[PDB]
């Protein structure tokens, strides 16, 4: 059981509220794949080094056709979000296009962690990959 604890600083990204948090196929598939409807948003962390999902066993969702538009699937890597004593299930998400640096990861969880744990930017958490 090869684990991986990684530390990251809560920051804010762009979060147009993004097709893949917002459309039912994505909803339903995260339900399949991760077993939760993720909260419609992402907690972005700044890591101490670059991060590469490909260096892991990621699920890659399929592209969808939704109301005439095509939508690209997303690479998701499941994780445990470690906030103080509590230790939530979540995933690192990587869509097709992303303007941010490789040292930023996005975390999705079943609820908005920001609010549910009153996090501010600058705060640090640990997350737990259990992969490599
Ligand atoms: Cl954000
Ligand atoms: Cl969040
Ligand atoms: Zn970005």
């Amino acid at each position: 059981v090869k684990l991986m604890i990684i530390e990251g600083e809560v920051v804010s990204g762009l979060g147009e509220g993004r097709y893949f948090l917002s459309l039912p196929p994505y909803k339903e598939i995260f339900k399949k794949i991760l077993g939760f409807e993720p909260y419609e948003g992402t907690l972005n962390l700044k890591l101490d080094r670059e991060f590469d999902i490909n260096k892991f066993k990621y699920i890659e969702t399929e592209d969808f056709e939704f109301n005439g538009k095509r939508f690209f699937g997303v690479k998701v890597l499941p994780i445990k979000i470690l906030i103080g004593n509590k230790k939530i299930d979540g995933a690192i998400v990587v869509p097709k296009k992303t303007y941010h640096s490789s040292e930023i990861i996005e975390i999705i969880a079943p609820m908005k962690l920001r609010e549910q744990f009153n996090l501010k930017d600058g705060d640090v958490i640990k997350i737990l990959i259990k992969g490599d």
